[PDB]
DNA sequence: CCGACAGCGCATCAGC
DNA sequence: GCTGATGCGC
DNA sequence: GTCGG
């Protein structure tokens, strides 16, 4: 981690910006200075030096010399003393809480891990489960395990309809030893860009995966989307596994190329893709690559048959899963 | 010195 | 009931 | 907070 120091104090600077201030711009612009850094092969001597690369301006450029003068920034040995940004940026760390609920929590006299556990009562369903399982969810998942879970899933899903095709993408298909959870691509024939000929195709294998007892909870769940919790199975008198965030995409066959690109990410490499991509005159997501108009909207979806294609459009040299962990 | 910053599914709410 | 703005998340 | 124009 050549420059673990700086990207730390510019997440951590991204996360006050997103949570207490609830400024998104500044957050994601951390985010990228972070990224861009976390990458850049050399030992950063100054601010100056950092300042070269996109996305680091005069402001981080300080910053980074005031943490390489002192190993410490001013500005955060602050924040960490503001009880009420300390308040904030530790209940948005459960999930469904957001910068939103956390201020509103805070001002109601909800502050601490104990205080949410009293007050189950005044948590939507989704904050229930994430406090739930607050401890588990922060622990992450060693690869081994995500390799158990991916024959669990897979093989559960060919139960259903040995038609379906389950992918798991995320962190994993990027290669790496440890994901924060697992993520899921699902496609079955009868739903595409022309119709959905079956309902409840994804219903059905969350139900089977609830029946084997993978599935314990669920967070959301819709036609396409479903955000839940799952748990590997322990042998006899084994220690139990710790409780994991699951999320499952459904997404037309005829659009799996789009959607497989678009699951596996980084996030913050999709968003340098797709800014690019306009960049070059197209808009991507993840169903389709459209060309934009003069007028700036959209044209009609681009044949696509392969990640490939999709990353010509741009002019961009097709980058593997593992080079896109930005 | 300005406006743009990637794109979208779900839960929840206010309003009609 | 619907529509659309908001919060929160991928 | 940064950047292209
Ligand atoms: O803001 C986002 C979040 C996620 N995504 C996509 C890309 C990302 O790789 C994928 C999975 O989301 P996760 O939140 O699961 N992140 P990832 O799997 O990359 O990392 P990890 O789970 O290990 O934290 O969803 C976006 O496009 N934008
Ligand atoms: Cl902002
Ligand atoms: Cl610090
Ligand atoms: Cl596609
Ligand atoms: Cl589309
Ligand atoms: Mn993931
Ligand atoms: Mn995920
Ligand atoms: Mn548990
Ligand atoms: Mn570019
Ligand atoms: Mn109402
Ligand atoms: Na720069
Ligand atoms: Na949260």
């Amino acid at each position: 981690t050549l420059n673990g120091g700086i990207t730390d104090m510019l997440t951590e600077l991204a996360n006050f910006e997103k949570n207490v201030s609830q400024a998104i711009h500044k957050y994601n612009a951390y985010r990228k200075a972070a990224s861009v850094i976390a990458k850049y092969p050399h030992k950063i001597k100054s601010g100056a030096e950092a300042k070269k690369l996109p996305g680091v301006g005069t402001k981080i450029a300080e910053k980074i010399d005031e943490f390489l003068a002192t190993g410490k920034l001013r500005k955060l040995e602050k924040i960490r003393q503001d009880d009420t940004s300390s308040s904030i940026n530790f209940l948005t760390r459960v999930s469904g809480i957001g910068p939103s609920a956390a201020r509103k929590f805070v001002d109601e006299g909800i502050k601490t891990l104990e205080d949410l556990r009293k007050n189950e009562d005044k948590l939507n369903h989704h904050q229930r489960i994430g406090l739930k399982y607050f401890g588990d969810f922060e622990k992450r998942i060693p690869r081994e395990e995500m390799l158990q879970m991916q024959d669990i899933v897979l093989n559960e899903v060919k139960k259903v309809d040995s038609e379906y095709i389950a992918t798991v993408c995320g962190s994993f298909r990027r290669g790496a030893e440890s994901s924060g959870d697992m993520d899921v691509l699902l496609t079955h024939p009868s739903f595409t860009s022309e119709s959905t000929k079956q309902p409840k195709l994804l219903h059905q294998v969350v139900e089977q995966l609830q029946k084997v007892h993978f599935i314990t909870d669920t967070l959301s769940k819709g036609e396409t989307k479903f955000m839940g919790v799952c748990q590997l199975p322990s042998k006899n008198d084994e220690k139990e596994y710790p409780h994991r965030r699951i999320d499952i995409r459904l997404i037309p066959k005829d659009q799996y190329y789009c959607g497989v690109l678009y699951f596996t990410g980084s996030d913050i490499f999709n968003k340098n893709m797709r800014a690019h991509a306009l960049e070059k005159g197209f808009t991507i997501n993840e169903y389709t690559i459209r060309p934009l108009g003069v007028t700036g909207v959209a044209g009609e979806p681009l044949p696509v048959d392969s990640e490939k294609d999709i990353f010509d459009y741009i002019q961009w040299k097709y980058r593997e899963p593992k080079d896109r962990s930005e």
